[PDB]
């Protein structure tokens, strides 16, 4: 019931945009880092995730290649998307693949879902999503108790020009091409 | 006996306040973060731990409920204190529970105590003979180190409006 | 093959200095921290690693003792270097010890080497044929990545004073020696 319901809710909106706030907190309650950004998702296999502060970070899927880019160390990494897995709440959300969801035991409390893996450094993921499909927040907890929490705002369902899901490494950027 | 000595020292001061500095350093020596805050402890079961810089976070036990709060993402988590464990040096210190201490092999060097789990890598706590806590450190298996140095309505919490509470109770 | 080539390149420059930028990135692409500093190495067994931003941090080997120092919390830690291990890409580089390298399966693609432990997820090191180290990265099992990029590497021999450390006044020393 819980897993099927979560999947049904995520299936309702396949092209959306939203801003986010992030807080990484150790088990003792100390903040490791806080940041902000925005994200765009177009199922299937397309996304643009951009952390804008306090440091910039770029993660984009053009449908074939998954790109990671850090402007500060002037490095990018390229991999084939087909090799990627649902290893972060955001990746699970972009894929919404039944084969991924079956690897977790899912519990539901209203709009709040908790996912605990069936085998083994994660402890559990949490995703809050309304009945109509609005993603409100998501969290990843590690075995050491560290928590990575995201809250989403201004969530709008729209289809943006495909140009958002493309990336070419900027001039002067060293590409670690694992493809 | 090092465990007994540590417990004896901790049991000397059951109600206290201190300000703290914190530094989180990875095994390669890179600083992950540095911060400051203050804390109040009143055994049994009450505390207020507050990081004030550079990012605010609150951890409070009202004696029944353990609350975590992060104003930046406006989230709070409530759990029953009965279910908490001494999984951080601060928690071990607030509880000072023999049942927690017996889960560690404790070595002593003057005021410096090192604790290794029988079943993280290790915790360290420095406390004077009179029970003044000077510092405590937690080390993970990957070598990351979290080091702290130390220098009634307080034990209550009411989630502010617009805060989303994950009530695990 | 690859491990022998990596070692051969590292053996060409035993005394050098470099400036570095660092970026710690979680598996979701979120930057945990960014920083910069400089480092000096003189094999065997001597080094001075200094982070200037976001906050000061100092890691020095005077050839016998390994020192960690954080001025903000006013703490230092001393241990015997003989007990140190090649537990980070930086330490592996300072040691360039065949006995360390053997604990890893090494793959090569031009100047890019990738090391996977036989018994941490992976380490990666880039070094030119002439011995110029360009970058190194560590990846944990949780997918968090610590990436260092090296700039202005100079093969030089600085004064021996760079490889010494005395705890400043008022710093508490955790002497594990």
């Amino acid at each position: 019931d819980a897993s099927t319901d979560l999947q049904n809710r995520l299936s309702k909106v396949n092209s959306f945009h939203a801003s986010f706030s992030q807080a990484v907190t150790s088990s003792d309650g100390a903040v490791v880092q806080e940041g902000e950004g925005e994200l765009w998702v177009k199922r299937p296999n397309l996304f643009n995730w951009h952390m804008t502060s306090p440091d910039e970070s770029v993660l984009i899927s053009d449908g074939e290649t998954l790109w990671f880019y850090n402007p500060f160390v002037e490095q990018a990494t390229a991999t084939w998307l087909k090799n990627a897995t649902g290893n972060t709440p955001f990746m699970l959300i972009t894929r919404n693949n039944p084969d991924d969801w079956k690897q977790y035991n899912v519990k539901q409390k209203g709009d709040d879902f908790e996912l605990t893996p069936k085998s083994a450094n994660l402890k559990q993921f949490a995703i809050s999503v309304t009945p109509s499909g609005t993603i409100k927040s998501f969290t990843a907890v590690e075995q050491d108790g560290q928590r990575s929490a995201y809250t989403l705002k201004s969530q709008q369902s729209s289809v943006v020009d495909a140009s958002k899901f493309t990336f070419t490494p900027p001039k002067g950027v060293t590409l670690d091409d694992q493809r």
